[PDB]
């Protein structure tokens, strides 16, 4: 069916539940072996969510080379994400090894650092200009350049030195501020602005390393972002734009990691953005 209309008749009949449980069971299940070692237990957030094997990102280190993210490779899209998890106290060293490594020119960041009273991710860049962040683990140094603070988002531009080679690059820090403790946006007018202006800065383009998208678990307003930009981009390219098939498109994502989309909620969200999103590209 097309979109817009199989969202009318989800809506009317109320089955959004019944329409992301099939999602669920039709889902890949691949091995994440690597994920589950001991030694690992402490570069994980959650218990549940892991990387597989086949799609995960290796760092570029000989003692240990695991990370929790993963590789999205949108083959007729011509898009990769790296999908990963908000980075941990003893993890945000190997963070930034893995943006300077695949030669990101983007972070997408949609959690604030604390939600519902809790920690969600580490403070994982500077503040302040002139007190600047040295990562000894993986001999980094990062430095905030410049910050654009909007009502729905902020902006940073950030210094990423490579010490060993004394190398630098500047890296973009998009961050959606205002994504609600509990449920979804009520409208998508400003998620949508904001994947626009990642697009328009570079950072999802071929001639850069694929974009580092987290939230606190980094598979569901993650999956969000990724699913809407794809879906819009095929929409753009085919001949017959009514032909995009949402549910399709997330069962390829989830190919490559697991739990994309975490509520029907979310799900309904997406289409809605995709909706919207696709009466303004024209
Ligand atoms: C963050 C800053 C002040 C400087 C910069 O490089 C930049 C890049 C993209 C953007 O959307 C806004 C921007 O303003």
């Amino acid at each position: 069916m097309e979109m817009e209309k199989e969202f009318e008749q989800i809506d009317k009949s109320g089955s959004w539940a019944a329409i992301y449980q099939d999602i669920r069971h039709e889902a890949s299940d691949f091995p994440s072996r690597v994920a589950k070692l001991p030694k690992n237990k402490n570069r994980n957030r959650y218990r549940d969510v892991s990387p597989f094997d086949h799609s995960r990102i290796k760092l570029h280190q000989e003692d240990n080379d695991y990370i929790n993210a993963s590789l999205i490779k949108m083959e007729e899209a011509q898009r990769s994400y790296i999908l990963t998890q908000g980075p941990l106290p003893n993890t945000v060293g190997h963070f930034w090894e893995m943006v300077w490594e695949q030669k990101s020119r983007g972070v997408v960041m949609l959690n604030r650092v604390m939600e519902k009273g809790s920690l969600k991710c580490a403070q994982y860049w500077p503040q302040k200009e002139e007190k600047e962040m040295i990562f000894e683990d993986t001999n980094l140094k990062l430095t905030l350049i410049s910050e654009d603070i909007k009502s729905y988002y902020t902006v940073r531009q950030l210094e990423l030195e490579n010490l060993t080679t004394q190398e630098t690059r500047e890296i973009l820090h998009f961050h959606y501020t205002t994504w609600p403790d509990f449920g979804v946006p009520e409208s998508p007018a400003s998620f949508l602005n904001f994947l626009f202006k990642v697009r328009e800065s570079g950072s999802l383009s071929p001639e850069h390393g694929p974009v580092v998208v987290h939230c606190s678990a980094g598979i569901g307003r993650s999956g969000t972002f990724c699913l809407a930009d794809t879906c819009l981009l095929l929409m753009d390219k085919r001949k017959d734009p009514s032909s995009v098939d949402i549910k399709k498109v997330l069962l390829e994502m989830r190919k490559f990691r697991m739990g994309l989309i975490q509520t029907a909620d979310q799900l309904r969200f997406s289409y809605l953005a995709v909706i919207e999103g696709a009466k303004f590209i024209m």
